[PDB]
Parts: C-alpha cells; structure tokens; sequence
C-alpha cells in the first residue's frame, strides 16, 4: 500500500507513504494510465478547513494545544454563523506556500519555503486588482532580481461573481490573424487576443506586443488595462556567438506569472491568485519558440546556422534547439534577470525530493511534466520514478471565466 | 472512453480501445505510478476464448464454422490436458499483436512486417543455440535489419520453461574493476558474473560481446559463445569530430530482446527473443550518456573544448547532441540500419493515426514514446496517450536465477 519508487542512477530505493493522503481523485485507473493528459476533464466546507488548520499546526509543532483548538471552533462558529471562513494571515500565507509545495508538476519546487504572500483580500473592482497586479509585478521582477510571489484576491462566496484574470499569465504577446488565418505573434494567445480587441483595445502589429489585461470584478463585465511598459521587463534575445541571432528580433519577457488557475486553501477557493517566479529557460527556449504551435523558430535558426534540414538524422533540429537555449540562458544572464537552466533546476529538485522524503514522506511529482522538453535523460530526474498525486491545498485549473 | 488531445495540431479523439484493457495496471484514482518501470482452467480458457476471437476478426472470420470448431477443439484441449496448442498461423497473428499491443515501443508502425521463427519443437540448450543463431543471422541480414522473433516451446505443467538468461542475444560485458569501478557496460555486471560463474573465460575489454546462457528445462543454463562474425558491429566515429573514433566506441547492430515473455491465448513463452533495429537514441543516448552506462558525456564535452564547469552554457546538451550525430552516421556510413528519433516518433504518429481507425485507439506509455533528447521537438511529445494492457501481449518476468 506504500508505493516503491526507485532512482535507476543510483539503485536507491524510497517509499511514498505520503501518497497515502490523496484528497482529489487523480484519473487513472487499474485498467489504464491517463497521466500524459494535459487536463484530464454544503458542509463539505468543513471537512477541508478541519484539515488545514490541522496542516498548519503541526506544520509549527502546535498540535493538540491551546491555539489550534480555538482556531478550530472558530472556523466552526464561523462556517455555522456565515456558511464560510475567513483565512488567518499567517494561514493564507502557509496555505500558498503549501499549494506551491504540492503542485505536481512543479520542478522549481526546492523554492517553495521561500514565498511572498500579496494579501489583496479587500479587493474591491477591477482597479483595485490592477493596482495590486502592478504592485505585484514590479515586486516580483526587482530589476530582474526576480523573487516568487503570488497575490491572493478575495475567495469565491455562494451568490456573487468571481475575480477573474483572463489572462492566462500577466505577461503574454499577442497573435494575430491574417488575411489568410495563419499568426504573426504567440498562436497560443490568438484567443485572449481577439478578446483584448473586442474590449477596446487597439492592436499593434508585431510579433512581440505585450498583451492588455483583462480584470474582472465580481459580477462586471471585464475592463481593459494597459500594462506599463517600463514594468513589463523584456529580455532582447542574443546568441554569444552567432551574431546574426540578435537580428532575428526575438525578445522575451522576465516575468513568468500565472493567472488563470485557482487557489484553494481549506476548501476555500480564489480564482483569483496570480502567483510567478523565474523561468527555466528550456520553457522560454523550447516550448514558447520551438513548440510547432508557438513561435516555432527552429527551421528559421537552422537556416541561419547553415545546418542541412533536407535530412532529420543530421539533428539539426536538436542543433538548433540547443543554440536558442543557449541564447535564452544568455541573455537573461546578460540582462541580469534570474534564470534557471534546466540542469540546474532539476538537480535541485532531485534536493528537493529527498528534503520531502525526509520531511513528509514522499513528494506528489508529475514525471512528464518535471523532465524537461529538451535532453530529458541527461537530467537526474529522468531517472527517478515519481508518484503523481492532489494534495491539498492546491493549485488547479478552472474553466475560461467566458 | 477517454479523451485523447493532440497540443501541436489541436485534432481530439477518443480511446475506446482502451475499455478492452485486459489486465490491469499500476495506477489508481488515488495515485499514479505511470513512471515506474517495473509496476486454473476458467480463466486460461476466457483467455484463449479472447485470442481466438482476435484471430478469426483478424482473418475475417468472426463467428464462422471454423471459429465455433477452435473453440470448441481448445475448450475440450483445455478440458483433457489443461493446456492447448496454438495453430502455426495463430502463433504468427499472436507474435504480431503481441508486438502491435507494446505501449512502450515506438517502432510499432512496424508491427505487421514481423518475421516468426516456429521453435517450438525444440528440444535442446543446443537445438536453442542453433535457432537463436539463425535468428541473428536472419535478423542482422548484413546490416540490412529484418524484424523477428523466434518462438521456444510455451510453458506447460510437469516441465521447467526454457529461458535465455541474458537480457540481449548481443551485450557487453560489465566488469567490476579493481577499484569499484566498472570496465564495459555497467548494466550487465550481473549477467557477466554469471557467465564467469558459468565457466566463460572473460575478457576485459569495454566491447565484450557476452556469451549466450541458455536454460533447457529442468536444465542448469549452458554456456554458448556467439562466433564473432555473426554479431555484427560498427565501430563509432563523427562526421566532422575526427577525435571521435579514438574514443574507440563501438556498438552492435541488432538489438535482440531476450528476457520477456509472450503471452498469447493464455499461453506463456518464456523465452521467445525478439529483434527489430536500433533508434539512434537508444545507444547515442542512453546506453552511452547514462551516468549508469557508458557514462562518455563529459569525456565528450572536454574533447570538444566545451566549457563543463556551468551548466548553463548546455554542454551536455551540444555533447549528447554530437554522440546522437556519431552513432547515425557511424550505423549509415557502415550501411545498418538505423532510424533517429525524428522519423521514429513521425512513423509512430502514423501508428497512432493507423490503430485510431483499425482499433478505436493505441496502448502508449507516454514516457517511453517521448524520446531521452529533444523530447518536444517531436511530434509524440504533444500527442496524450493513453497506457493499457492488452493481450498477447510481452511481459517482464523474474530472473530466473
Ligand atoms: C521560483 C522559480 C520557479 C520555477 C523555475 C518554476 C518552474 C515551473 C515549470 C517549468 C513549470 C511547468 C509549466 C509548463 O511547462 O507549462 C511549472 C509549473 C507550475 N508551477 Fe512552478 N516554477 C517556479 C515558481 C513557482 C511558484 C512561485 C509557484 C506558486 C506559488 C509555482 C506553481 C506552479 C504551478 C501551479 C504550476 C502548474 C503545474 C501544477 O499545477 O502542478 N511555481 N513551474
Ligand atoms: C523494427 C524496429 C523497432 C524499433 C525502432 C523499436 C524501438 C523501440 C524502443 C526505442 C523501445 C524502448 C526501449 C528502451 O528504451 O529500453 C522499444 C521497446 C520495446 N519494443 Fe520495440 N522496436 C522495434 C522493433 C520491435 C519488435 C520487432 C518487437 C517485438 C516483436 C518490439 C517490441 C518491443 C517491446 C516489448 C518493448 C518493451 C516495451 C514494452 O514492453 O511495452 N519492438 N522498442
Ligand atoms: C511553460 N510556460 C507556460 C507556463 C505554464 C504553467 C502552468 N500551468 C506554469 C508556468 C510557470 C510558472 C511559474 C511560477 C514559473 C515558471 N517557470 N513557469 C509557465
Ligand atoms: C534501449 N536499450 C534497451 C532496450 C530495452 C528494451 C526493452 N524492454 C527494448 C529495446 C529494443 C528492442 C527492439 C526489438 C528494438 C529496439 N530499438 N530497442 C532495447
Ligand atoms: C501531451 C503531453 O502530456 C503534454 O504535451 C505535456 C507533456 N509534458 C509537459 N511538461 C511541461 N513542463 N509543460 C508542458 O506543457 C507539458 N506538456
Ligand atoms: C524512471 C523512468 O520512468 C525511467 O528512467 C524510464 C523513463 N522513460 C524511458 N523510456 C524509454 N524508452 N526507455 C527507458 O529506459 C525509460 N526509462
Ligand atoms: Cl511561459
Ligand atoms: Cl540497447
Ligand atoms: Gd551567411
Ligand atoms: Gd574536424
Ligand atoms: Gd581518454
Ligand atoms: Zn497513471
């Protein structure tokens, strides 16, 4: 009942008795594996806030005394007198912390310990959340010192709209269609795009055009905001030694913050909690320009590079792809802007697995998810058998709020 | 039935074919285990019922006086010796979904071109050896690789199954050395003892080819030496890293499953080796570049001047880019066979695109689909997957010593 997990590098073998505590079903089955799926889709209120405060006492050796019994009839009285809960500051900061730490798919992970908690539970109006959301990215880059961040907006009370980002992260670039469908910019983001457009907006041209936000206060219709420019930190991309690189015109931004996904603490949910870090550059260098459906630069460096294309086993797709990591790496270092590597960043997360191991038993890991997209094997983690599993409190996805 | 997204193209279906998942696997709603490696009369003949079914579908013969008379012979074979023999064309058709049902094989688009070695009259640890050269010989076709598997008696009551003790027809000796380290291949210190243990005269090379221990049942394993030019090689050098070939690396040119069973109808073949040809990351990359294999990668990366003491500047990835480039070459410049991971994963989008139609879907084990370089620069990458057991089907089994 407590799942072997070996480490085939080095023979050692550990047991996940945490998974013990999984909360959400998972989708998988005896009968077939769904792990490679991206998504794979009133007193109940209660039992999650029993449990949490549960998490947070013992979390500051404070189980079974004094404290956490008052917070515990206080929640009580406060879900029988009101049907909810209002969360202690020191609570919602742990909460984030612990929704970071149990992210799955999360390979920063090791950071987890190390998080600024915005608390913008009095919001009020779309305004308000932009100042916050302006207050939080200028706080999050730091001229390029980034620092982990999340803002928590008021939770979701029965009977009144939702705050909502629309965005799916507080910096993305526009895509535009054309006279002939096809995209000059992020494809990715062709939707938030013509939603942008279609309040107000006006479109510029380029391939790099940092979108509007889009901030929904409960129960309006969604307001436009322009991000400040001078806040929105780029990064122009250059290679160290091709030259011609820099005249590609590619950039991208330093802030990597999502803002569509909900937080949820002791059954209490915030559809509104924008949380960042810093990259790992094979997200920005592989998947953002690399993936098919995003930029999809590959054939464009390799013609620039002189590298045959006309045969796949000269590699020059891998070729490349590690050139546009290495320009990525390079520039954000060159524009002193934390970045990650994705060497650097899953050996720390081989740390942070054992720090779990020791601390909590185990660590709910997403094993495609923490591999990275381009050299897989020649990272630690490759290696590892990981137990995928929810934990609360959590970070999960939400439907689009249109 | 679930639903199945493609991310690069946005195209959806759905697997049913997954609902016939026979066996189950290791996961559960509470826990996935995906990314582990290694996760009676009734229930043999609902077994055999199914691959007759499968069998008389596959030749358009579904519920056919023929169908209705295998049942019915096998029922009653069941029923008088609690066991049943397959039908040489059976065994072909169960050979070839049992390969076909592979969720971690990604060369499946082959499934169908799969040449079936009938052994089961075998008698002998000497009778093995000699089909088991024949099937390298066949196989290996002077580079020119040909899909196969040979088929060794099934289990049955009343005799111990012939097993080939070796992972590989073709493996490199692992020695452990004088000062802990390993001179060969560290994945098969363990095979190499036993070879030694089993009277082989080792070498101490890092390119040992092993010797073949062959079980007969109710045999100890007997010892066979492969004559040296039937195991074909090729030595490795890059294209343009001319320092390359002084590393004197060399690899094999058949990769020959040895140690799996196959299980068709019910029945178990413990030893049925199987063969087909190398995609370039197996060898560039893992059997070379895991810190656990060969472990070549930072040897590479000095000799190419690359700056190793930062991780940042990716010499991993530009040295395991250029072993990947060494390997292909060195397989085409001596003309065997060979597919990189580009064309691998395209023909397996293909496969996938095939058993949609013929099937309702495709047992895939997404994390051995997705290749150990350049992972999302191929198309498998942003295709979901759906992981199942189907039988025939070839399973781990135990060591058997
Ligand atoms: C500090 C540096 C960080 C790095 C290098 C990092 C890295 C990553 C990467 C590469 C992914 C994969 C996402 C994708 O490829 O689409 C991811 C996912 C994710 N990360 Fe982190 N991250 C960091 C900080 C944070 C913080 C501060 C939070 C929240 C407080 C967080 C929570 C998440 C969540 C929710 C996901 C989505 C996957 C899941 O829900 O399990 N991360 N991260
Ligand atoms: C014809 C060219 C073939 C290619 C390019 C190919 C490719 C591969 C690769 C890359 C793997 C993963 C191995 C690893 O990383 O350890 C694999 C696994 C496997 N292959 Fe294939 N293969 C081929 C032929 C065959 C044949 C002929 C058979 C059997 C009749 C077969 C059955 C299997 C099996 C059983 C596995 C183990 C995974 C599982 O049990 O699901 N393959 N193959
Ligand atoms: C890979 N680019 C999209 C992306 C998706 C998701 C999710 N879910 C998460 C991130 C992300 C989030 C944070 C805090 C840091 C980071 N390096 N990536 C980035
Ligand atoms: C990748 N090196 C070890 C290895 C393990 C297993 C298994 N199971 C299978 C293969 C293999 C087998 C066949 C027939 C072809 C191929 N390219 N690889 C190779
Ligand atoms: C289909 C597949 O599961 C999907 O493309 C996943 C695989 N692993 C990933 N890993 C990361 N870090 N980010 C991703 O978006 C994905 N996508
Ligand atoms: C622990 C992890 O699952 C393990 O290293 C797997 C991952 N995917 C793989 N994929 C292939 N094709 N071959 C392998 O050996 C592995 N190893
Ligand atoms: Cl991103
Ligand atoms: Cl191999
Ligand atoms: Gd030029
Ligand atoms: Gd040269
Ligand atoms: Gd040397
Ligand atoms: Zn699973």
């Amino acid at each position: 009942k407590f799942p072997r997990v070996k480490n085939w590098e080095v023979g050692s073998i550990t047991y996940d008795t945490l998974s013990a505590q999984a909360q959400q079903d998972g989708p998988c089955t005896p009968r077939r594996c769904l792990g490679s799926l991206v998504f794979p889709r009133p007193e109940q209120l209660l039992s999650q806030a029993r449990d949490f405060i549960n998490q947070y006492y013992s979390s500051i050796k404070r189980s079974g005394s004094q404290a956490h019994e008052q917070r515990l009839q206080e929640v009580e009285a406060e879900v029988a007198a009101t049907g909810t809960y209002q969360l202690r500051e020191s609570e919602l900061v742990f909460g984030a912390k612990q929704a970071w730490r149990n992210a799955p798919r999360c390979v920063g992970r090791i950071q987890w310990g190390k998080l600024q908690v915005f608390d913008a539970r009095d919001c009020r109006s779309a305004q308000e959340m932009f100042t916050y959301i302006c207050n939080h990215i200028k706080y999050a880059t730091n001229r390029g010192n980034l620092r982990s961040a999340i803002t928590v907006f008021p939770q979701r009370c029965p009977g009144r709209g939702d705050f909502r980002i629309w965005n799916s992260q507080l910096v993305r670039y526009a895509g535009y269609r054309q006279q002939d469908g096809s995209v000059r910019g992020d494809p990715a983001n062709v939707e938030i795009t013509e939603l942008c457009i279609q309040h107000g907006w006006t479109p510029g041209n380029g391939r790099f055009d940092v979108l509007p936000l889009l901030l929904q206060a409960p129960d309006e219709p969604p307001e436009l905001f322009l991000l400040p420019p001078e806040l929105v930190l780029e990064v122009p991309l250059e290679h160290p030694t091709l030259e011609w690189f820099a005249a590609l015109g590619l950039r991208w931004y330093a802030l990597p913050a999502v803002s569509n996904m909900l937080l949820e603490i002791g059954g209490l949910e915030f559809p509104a909690a924008p949380f960042s870090g810093w990259y790992m550059s094979t997200e920005i260098g592989t998947r953002n320009l690399c993936d098919p459906h995003r930029y999809n630069i590959l054939e464009d460096v390799a013609v620039c590079m002189d590298l045959d294309t006309r045969t796949t086993s000269s590699l020059w797709k891998d070729k490349a792809a590690v050139e546009i990591n290495v320009a990525v790496l390079h520039s954000y270092q060159l524009a002193k802007v934390t970045i990650v590597d994705h060497h650097a960043a899953t050996a720390s997360f081989m740390k942070h697995l054992e720090n779990e191991q020791k601390a909590r038993g185990g660590c709910p890991a997403d094993w495609a998810w923490i591999v990275p997209p381009i050299s897989g094997s020649l990272t630690p983690v490759f290696h590892q058998e990981m137990v995928n599993y929810f934990l609360s409190p959590a970070f999960r996805y939400q439907p689009d709020p249109w």
